Formats: structure tokens, C-alpha cells, sequence
DNA sequence: TGTGAGCGCTCACAATT
DNA sequence: AATTGTGAGCGCTCACA
């Protein structure tokens, strides 16, 4: 059985309360009193048992996160981005990883979430409108906020300005004069992706242009690739592609280069995310920034905001920005 | 103040004790007595408070995980295999990010993970011998377990088999016939670095070969990049380079492409992990692959075996495997 | 500074029938 | 002999003293 914070008290002969001040860095203290009991502590190596902590009404605000996994590059930056600002801010943690595809298991998730008694949740996971409300529902009593779903969905949420995303991508290819297009999605099973399918669609509309082809990818180079191939293998052979996000693109770029094509000078190229090796691809990959540092300190800013009724429900956007390489 | 274990006991006509038997899955229920407080408790939308469940003493096995930033690709993909494996196995994970670089964050991470009271440390941070030896000590009872150090710290350790790696990535490049050979290898700061810089040093040693460069990067494309940019504007140009992770091979690539030179060709390149996109570099990177799915699991499956006093303390090697590609052809 | 109380549950028993 | 209750405590935080 561990030290106790009964332990302490006997061996610095003082209470259990005594010791919990010095703990807590508390205030009114016997001055030379907590050097004693510091000291009484070190040498017997003792960690307060936050389990016990929390149950006995410690106000620790503790951040529950239920995510796409890790094993994806976004979501990992993300989480990575939100403990990071959290540690910040003296808060804590915890977080669930869903890996089957799913409502149930975003429910799931949600429940062990709330088991931990969380003071909040960050959902990142792709949710149609009614599972995300489904969701937000679950989470009695505790704030909610979505960084997966529509900026329609009528809840609170986080994301990145897809209407600017796509714009800038679109905006950039015609100023360049290029009429024949071809759109490479992520998988339509993702908020995100369609939310860019649609911004693509929207402002090449609105510049008179219809895709001469359109795919979907997975997310990974490798589809990038194979979609790209098909593509070029059924004759249709654009002079631009907006690609869903960088990997993809990197696949696009070898089906192209390995196709006897240049990228740029014969089909140009954009991607989505700005990822750091997006800047070293042969040639550099021209793509918009989505800045996940960014996004993670918002969320965990703003969940707590939430946490504390603060008026700030709805929707957010965050900007993005074109990244001018050489694939364009 | 969510529904407690009392609001189900008076909801069902039961007490708090008749409910707990339910929830655990006791062994002597009302049989059907069970059935009336299951119900009581799915209309009350009950969710066990396991912070009250840990403390009263309910043996669950929790896992600790002391980490590099998930910002890089190793880390988030060994952590994401471990929590794979671990809710795979009914175990339950925290994982408390170190991100500043030192000892003491470290210790810092795992004075948190221990706070919470887990049955077992997995720490993948890089450690010097005596660093991990301390942390190792720090582990008040408790099993820890090293992916972040030397194959010769004296501790529980999985690392992937670097003698194995970077002897394929040599005998590869020897086998083609290749002398002049540069090397890139990842921040010294990294005990991981370090183990493939030797072991790439061992095994040119052993086929007469002095590597005619030796750069240090910091596992960014940007830094394969600039550091092989910087070492081809000194005049020095290698036939094949050794990189420490798919990543660089990527930014060495770039330089070298972008320099009229044809990788492969002109100058071969062989990468380390085997990511997921090192097969649709231009072109496709030969690479040793390290198989994170299997590390994660692995380390989840060790955890808990020496958390069960099982005899099986010390190091642990994983296989590695060499994945022909184009950057090492003609 | 001490004291009382409790957080939500698990134990260990006891207590029902 | 089945089943239920009862007592106690886990380690700490509160509220007071
Ligand atoms: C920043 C956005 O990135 C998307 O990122 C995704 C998700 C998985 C793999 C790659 C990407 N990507 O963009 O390249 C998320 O689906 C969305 O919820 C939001 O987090
Ligand atoms: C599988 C190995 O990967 C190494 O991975 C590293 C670590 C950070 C960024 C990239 C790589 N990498 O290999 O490309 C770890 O340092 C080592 O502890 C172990 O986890």
C-alpha cells in the first residue's frame, strides 16, 4: 500500500490536512511548517493519489477527447496540439481513440469519456448532423465541441474555413488559366472531405468550369496514386488537380511523373494541410495551410470557455492560406 | 451530481451493494432480481464512475505512457498501437506527452502517470543509460517498459533490431556495388539515432568502407534536405547515402534532384521505417521497415506480462526487413 | 493549525429469507 | 442454502472547527 498522506503526517507530525496545504501549495501555512513536511514527503517519495484527489471534490478541469486514430496524421497533430495546450494550462487529459467505423463507436468512446468523469469532451470524429446531435446529446451535462462536422451542424465546433481552403485553390488554378480540372476527394465517408468536395464544386461553378473527373481517395498516397492512374489510363488527362490533402497529392504526383508528365508544367497540382514534407516533394507542392497547432489550442481555449457558460456557442472558422510551391 | 450507485439501489428496491453485484457481473443474484435493477439502472442512464471504482479498490489494469510530442510519425503511430492493443485486451491507457527536452520532463511525465496510480509505465522517450535507470527507479513498484533506449541499458526494453537494419541497409548498397557512401543520420540527441549511426559504422567497418560524409538532421525532410544540399555544395558527391528515416530520404532526394543528379542512377538512397508514403516517393524509397503495429502491440502484451511477475525482464529485439524499391536501381 | 464530514464505490462481513 | 442486506474502508478534498 503506498505512502499515504497519513504517512506524512506522523512522520513531519503533522495532519493529513497540514500535509494536503503543502500539496496544494495552499495558503496560511506554518511557514518553517511546510519545509518540514516537504522534507517529511521527499524522503519517503511520496505522489499525491489523484484518483483519491478527484473523487474528494478537487477541481481539476479535465479534458476528455474522443478521436479518429492517432495513426492518421491530422488527428495526431491535433491531439498532439490540444495536451500540449492543455499541460499549458494546468489541465488535464485523457483521451479515447475510435478505430471502427461508426456511431456506436464514437458512442462508446463518448461513454468511457464521461465514465472518467470528464468536465468536457473535444470530439474529433467525422459525424453526420443527427450522430453528432445523437453525441452531443449523450454528454450529460458536460460541454461538447466538434471539430469533424459541418459548419451547418447546430452545434458547438471548430474548423478550418473550407469555403477559403477551396477558394484559394480554385481562385489560384484559374488565375493560372487552367479550364480542364480533375478533383481528387478524401473518402466521402468524412465531414471534411465532402465539406472540400463541396467548396471545389461551389467556387468552379461560379467560374463557369465542370471537373473533367472527379475521384476519391482514402487519405493515403497510395490512393492518390491508383485514382490518379485510373484516371490518366481512361484518357483523361487534365492540366490541374485539387487534391483532398498532401499525401494524396504526393501519390498524384508520381502517377503524373511516372506517366511521362511534368508536374506543374503539364499538370499542375495543389493539396490540402501544408504538412512539412509537403515542402520537399519533387517539385515542392504548392497546398493550403491548415495550421493544427492553431486548432488544438483553440479547441482546449474554447472547451474551457464552454466549460465556465461562457457565451461563446456555435460555430468557429479558422483561417487558412495558399502556399505558393512548384507543383503550380 | 450524476446518478449514483444509491439512486438505482431505492429505483429498483435493491441497495447500493445488490446494484454493485449487477454491474460487476457478481456471482448470487436475485436472478431475476438482476433484471429489475439492469433496467433501473438503463433508465436512469448510469454510467459507473470509475474514478470511485479505482479508489475503492476495483483491480483494473492501467497502463501509463510516457511519450515523444505525437507530433512525430513514430510516436503517434506506436501510441496509437498501443491504445489499439490495450482496449483489444480490455486495458485501459494515459499517455502524458513530454515535450520539453530533458530528464526531468521526462521524470516529470512520469511523476504524473504515477499520480494516477497505473499498473505499468511504457516509456518512449529517448534516455541515456543512467537517465532510464533513474526513471526506471522513479517506478515506485511499479514495471517499466523501455522502446527508447540502448539494446545495453539494464532495464526492460522493445526496440526494433538497428544491428539488423542498418546491416541490410550496408550489405544493400555493398551488394550493388556501392563505395562512396555518405550517411544522414537522425538528431544525436535521439538514443535511436545514435544506435543506427553505429550500427552503420559497424557494418561499413566490416567491408573496409569509410563513409566519405556523416551529417546530422533532425528526422524533418527540411533537414535531409539542407543537410545534403550542403554536403553536394561542398563538392561532395557519394553514389548511395544511408538516412536515417524515410522522412529525410525525402528532403535528401529533393536536394539531390534538384541538383540535375538522378537518384538511383546517380546517387542511391535508402530510407528508414518504411512510412506509408515512402512508397509514392518519385521516385518509390527502398527502406528498412520497422512495423509500429506490431512495437505497440508487443509492448502492451510485455507491460502486462511483467505487471503479472512474469520472468521475462530485459531486452527485447523486433525484426526489421529491407523493402526494395527504386532509389537504389540501375 | 487542527476537527468534522463527505466524495463514489469496493471490499469485508453481516444480515435477510 | 441461497440470496440479500450491513459494516468498513479506499485517499483525499471540502466544510468547519
Ligand atoms: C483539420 C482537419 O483535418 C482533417 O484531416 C485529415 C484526416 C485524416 C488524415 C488526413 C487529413 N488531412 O486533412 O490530410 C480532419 O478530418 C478534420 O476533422 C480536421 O481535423
Ligand atoms: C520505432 C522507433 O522509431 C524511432 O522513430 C523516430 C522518432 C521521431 C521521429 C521519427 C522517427 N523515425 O524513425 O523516423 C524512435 O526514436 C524509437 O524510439 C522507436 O520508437
Amino acid at each position: 500500500k503506498p505512502v499515504t498522506l497519513y504517512d506524512v503526517a506522523e512522520y513531519a507530525g503533522v495532519s493529513y490536512q497540514t500535509v494536503s496545504r503543502v500539496v496544494n501549495q495552499a495558503s496560511h501555512v506554518s511557514a518553517k511548517t511546510r519545509e518540514k513536511v516537504e522534507a517529511a514527503m521527499a524522503e519517503l517519495n511520496y505522489i499525491p493519489n489523484r484518483v483519491a484527489q478527484q473523487l474528494a471534490g478537487k477541481q481539476s478541469l479535465l479534458i476528455g477527447v474522443a478521436t479518429s486514430s492517432l495513426a492518421l496524421h491530422a488527428p495526431s497533430q491535433i491531439v498532439a496540439a490540444i495536451k500540449s495546450r492543455a499541460d499549458q494550462l494546468g489541465a488535464s487529459v485523457v483521451v479515447s481513440m475510435v478505430e471502427r467505423s461508426g456511431v456506436e463507436a464514437c458512442k462508446t468512446a463518448v461513454h468511457n469519456l464521461l465514465a472518467q468523469r470528464v468536465s468536457g469532451l473535444i470530439i474529433n470524429y467525422p459525424l453526420d448532423d443527427q450522430d453528432a446531435i445523437a453525441v452531443e446529446a449523450a454528454c450529460t451535462n458536460v460541454p461538447a465541441l466538434f471539430l469533424d462536422v459541418s459548419d451547418q451542424t447546430p452545434i458547438n465546433s471548430i474548423i478550418f474555413s473550407h469555403e477559403d481552403g477551396t477558394r484559394l485553390g480554385v481562385e489560384h488554378l484559374v488565375a493560372l488559366g487552367h479550364q480542364q480540372i480533375a478533383l481528387l476527394a478524401g473518402p466521402l465517408s468524412s465531414v471534411s472531405a465532402r465539406l472540400r468536395l463541396a467548396g471545389w464544386h461551389k467556387y468552379l461553378t461560379r467560374n463557369q468550369i465542370q471537373p473533367i473527373a472527379e475521384r476519391e481517395g482514402d487519405w493515403s498516397a497510395m490512393s492518390g496514386f491508383q485514382q490518379t492512374m485510373q484516371m490518366l489510363n481512361e484518357g483523361i488527362v487534365p492540366t490541374a488537380m485539387l487534391v483532398a490533402n498532401d499525401q494524396m497529392a504526393l501519390g498524384a504526383m508520381r502517377a503524373i511523373t511516372e506517366s511521362g508528365l511534368r508536374v506543374g508544367a503539364d499538370i499542375s497540382v495543389v493539396g490540402y494541410d501544408d504538412t512539412e514534407d509537403s515542402s520537399c516533394y519533387i517539385p515542392p507542392l504548392t497546398t493550403i495551410k491548415q495550421d493544427f497547432r492553431l486548432l488544438g489550442q483553440t479547441s482546449v481555449d474554447r472547451l474551457l470557455q464552454l466549460s465556465q457558460g461562457q457565451a461563446v456557442k456555435g460555430n468557429q472558422l479558422l483561417p487558412v492560406s495558399l502556399v505558393k510551391r512548384k507543383t503550380t
